[PDB]
């Protein structure tokens, strides 16, 4: 489906994926791998294909953990939006989507904004927003 997609960083040129309901890492891009597949199904929300549920936290947490919970269009823990330069974070706050720093496998929120808390859709330079809605 046209609205799915992989979430890519450039510096490590890895791919989000999804493992498990509480266990979202990164791995080799591979565009036929269901648990690599994402998709937005509201203006802020964005749901993993493989595991029918939504990208989220257990609070708008430094640090704090970004794996997969029931999607709820009333959850502010799993509401996203994209900054500039394909940054991207919680929606209303300054904590972004990271990866690659302390050897931590899992996805995390993030206070710093250089290159690990930037991401593409796979196969361009856009940021993931160019995928959803808004």
């Amino acid at each position: 489906d046209a609205r799915q997609f992989l979430i890519y960083n450039e510096d490590h040129k890895r791919c989000v994926d999804a493992l498990s309901a509480i266990s979202v890492q990164t791995a080799t891009c591979n565009p036929e791998a269901e648990s690599q597949k994402f998709r937005w199904v509201s203006d802020s929300q964005i749901m993993s294909v493989a595991f029918k549920l939504c990208l989220g936290v257990p609070s708008k947490t430094d640090w704090a953990s970004v794996t997969l919970y029931a999607c709820d269009s009333k959850s502010e823990y799993q509401k996203w939006e994209c900054k500039n330069d394909t940054l991207f974070g919680i929606k209303g706050t300054e904590l972004y989507f990271n990866y690659g720093n302390r050897q931590e496998k899992n996805i995390k929120l993030y206070k710093g904004s250089g290159l690990w808390s930037r991401w593409k859709v796979y196969g361009t330079t856009d940021d993931l927003c160019s995928r959803g809605y808004e």
